[PDB]
């Protein structure tokens, strides 16, 4: 045994399953706003030696020695993060070293905030992610809810629209020591300079998690929630189209000074960000994730991924414009980004159903809470998101043609709901019935041979 | 760009510093007792399109759809993980999920302790690890420490071992919630059963964190924790050899039936642990790990690892052998396990001086705190470890050559002691000082040229 051998040699049962994935990524339509096609050059790196090496701590400030590379690597992927992102190295520094998105945000709160310290984030059936807080009535779901106390901000139920007032309202009262702005599923842009007004008056921070964006931010076909957040968290993966890995961005060098005491009041995000990290919550870094990461965000610097971003702006609002003129009902009418929230109540349809016929065919998206949902349980909207299959070369008519795929999948949920009565029989009807089911075999093998002829990011075969 | 193209044509900086760590990693020799060297196979996984899916949830329970490839991948990896440990489906299960090993311990005492209970494990200095609970004389360093309630347990000094005796007596005291059975620095078997009797004296969880130990256990070449633990976790690199990962195993099924009323008592530890890792701490899972640690998995049931595993324990045993021949002090006496710690303060030198030193002839060794000593005197120990080299094809004979090079850095390390007065002179001398220069690259030369005939596991190139 020398750990040389091929994986396709050493375990058939794994390499089969990577083909089988590897085959149904690109047959299929991918829809889901938070997955993308990560480059092969990053998954180069992703799978090389840097695996093997244990560096808890921090550049020229490591536990063990023969640190030389790792080093080199980590300080050149905190470079090439600010440079994505337009920021000067005196007033920014960034973290790393964080193993996902959630990892960075309790990262973020461990930070900062004392236990029990107060939160507020947009809620999650309203658009938030977990990680935000999230409490049901009989107990803490998120991690964030049970060691800190949060309290989650609205939508405005008309506009669709994150209501600024409200959360102003709310936050002078609930005094927050920290307020996140960011969003799981959310069309529209977000009010960054609105947000620290209210951090501003109730002396809370401003946390800006970008995650779902990211790649938009650093192509600058958004605007930036730099200009006005002190604490920048995201994944490295999304609209970055990097390896799954985490950022921490924080403000650094000279905050404020008063005229009174004559001298300059620094930021203390740096150490404390640095020390949550690590030693306080993670072990070991992951530098193979790290090396990634500093491929892809190499890759985001490039004019090349400007025009993919674009490019993504304008298959959302080709997808979107789309749905419209199909007679479809979108959530804040419309979308400013790389999704769109398709409230199907106005169809006379939910997401659940909407869901598993998509599948079905290939064609993967994900069940949404809308602000006009009569029902609390059964969701009523669908996510749909352009970063993925614009990765794959998708231009606007191949977005046409998915609504036109996709609407061909709600009109036969339109017709398995009138000819059913729950959601569990309507997920029986779509297997069983040969009728729903050949007319979902058909439209299964089109969505798939128009899939296929794209080209797919990565490897060959797995 | 179509994302399919080499990292070596695509990021020419990024292949280079690549290249430089597996030409570091070939030429060196590895005693970090916590490392190792990780399969092609594996790697391959780890570098693979199973990166692009989204899978939050568990398998057939997902929150997105088009998840039946790494559904079975996730059950593949639970399957594997149950097999190498030797544990019945109806009474072990386990989470595959966590990000790495402290993850997977966060991710335990959120699912079975509430904010503030207490937590007992072994001192950080004593052995134990960060995650295990660890506070200074002025701050909670750990997170463990910060959200949990923590106080050590220490060794005896005059044996080296874990004072049982002690614990048991603190315990009754502290009325810990749950108690770590797990050591980072550790050279003997830990008396399982022992931590059992005071856990079911206090009703305290026992939790094993065999993180170091974990092939070891796998291989059966030492005692299994499994037989007395309620939860076990660990890593799954290390001595299992995997990609960067973590696992928590727990009991499921009857706990105890109660005679007086007659009902069975169930487990309860599944649904909480499984929930703390999702929806509570992490966000998707990082599937590409998950299918490199089925991998290394796999690798961990065969004959083959069975017979690395007792070579790295001949090889450890060869090593601490050939350092007491040579008048060296070993914590303990020796070991029955991977690692040897080493005590330097006898010859008249220190952890610090020797791991730098030995660092510049491309041995990569940690300093290490001996029983008896405070924790802000310089640490007169090392830890030294035989996975890695045993990895490489290292037999007893070449560990005993590994001992050789090392004494004769100990030695350069005495003659630069007697020439300087403080660490930071005697750092720089070793730079600075043209014969200890001249020495160092001749022994350095030495060690690389012995290193680099013996294979590497992995890649060729990165
Ligand atoms: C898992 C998750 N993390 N962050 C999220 C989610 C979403 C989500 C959360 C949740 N929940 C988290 C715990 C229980 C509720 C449920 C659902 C679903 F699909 F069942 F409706 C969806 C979704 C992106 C998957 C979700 C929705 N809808 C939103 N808005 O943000
Ligand atoms: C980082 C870590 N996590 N778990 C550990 C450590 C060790 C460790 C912890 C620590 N500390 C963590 C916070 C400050 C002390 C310091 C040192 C050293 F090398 F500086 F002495 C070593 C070591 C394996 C690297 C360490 C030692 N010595 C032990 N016993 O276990």
């Amino acid at each position: 045994w020398t750990g040389q051998e091929s994986l396709s040699d050493s375990d058939p049962e794994m390499w089969e399953l990577l083909q089988r994935e590897k085959d149904r990524q690109c047959r299929g339509l991918e829809l889901i706003a938070s997955e993308n096609f990560c480059s092969r050059a990053a998954l180069e790196a992703l799978g090389s030696c840097l695996n093997n090496k244990y560096s808890e701590g921090y550049p020229g400030k490591r536990y063990y020695g023969g640190a030389e590379v790792v080093d080199e690597i980590e300080l050149l992927c905190q470079r090439r993060a600010l440079e994505a992102f337009d920021l000067d190295p005196a007033q920014w520094g960034v973290n790393v070293q964080p193993y996902s998105g959630s990892p960075a945000n309790l990262a973020v709160y461990t930070a900062l905030l004392q236990p029990h310290d107060r939160i507020m984030g947009l809620d999650l059936p309203d658009g938030g992610h977990l990680t935000h807080g999230y409490m049901s009535d009989v107990k803490r779901i998120s991690a964030t809810s049970i060691f800190f106390e949060s309290m989650p901000y609205k939508l405005n139920p008309k506009t669709g629209l994150i209501d600024y007032n409200q959360l102003a309202l709310t936050a002078r009262l609930f005094r927050p020591r920290l307020i996140i702005a960011g969003t799981s599923a959310y069309a529209r842009l977000i009010d960054y300079a609105r947000m620290r007004e209210v951090c501003d008056e109730v002396k809370a921070h401003l946390l800006a998690d970008m995650a779902h964006i990211s790649g938009l931010v650093a192509a600058k076909v958004i605007p930036s929630p730099f200009k006005h957040a002190d604490i920048v968290t995201t994944t490295t993966h999304k609209t970055l189209r990097g390896a799954r890995s985490g950022l921490i961005f924080y403000r650094k060098g000279v905050k404020a000074v008063d005229p009174k005491t004559g001298r300059e009041i620094p930021y203390t995000f740096e150490d404390r960000i640095n020390f949550a990290v690590f030693p306080s919550l993670q072990g070991g870094p992951h530098n193979h994730a790290i090396a990634a990461v500093a491929v892809a965000l190499k890759q985001a610097c490039t004019p090349m991924f400007r025009e993919y971003s674009l490019q993504v702006l304008k298959n959302a609002r080709a997808m979107a414009d789309a749905l419209l003129e199909r007679g479809y009902s979108l959530v804040s009418g419309g979308t400013d980004n790389h999704l769109v929230l398709v409230d199907l109540r106005p169809k006379g349809l939910d997401g659940a159903r909407a869901e598993r016929v998509l599948e079905l065919v290939s064609i993967t998206a994900n069940k949404n809470t809308c602000p006009g949902d009569r029902s609390a349980i059964t969701p009523g909207g669908l996510r749909l998101g352009a970063p993925a299959l614009t990765s794959r070369q998708f231009r606007e008519d191949d977005f046409r043609r998915v609504v036109d795929f996709i609407d061909e999948g709600v009109n036969i949920g339109l017709e398995v709901k009138s000819k059913t009565a729950k959601l569990q029989d309507f997920k029986s009807f779509l297997l069983k019935d040969s009728e729903t089911s050949q007319r979902l075999a058909n439209l299964r093998q089109r969505v798939e041979q128009f899939a296929r002829a794209f080209p797919m990011p990565g490897f060959d075969e797995h």
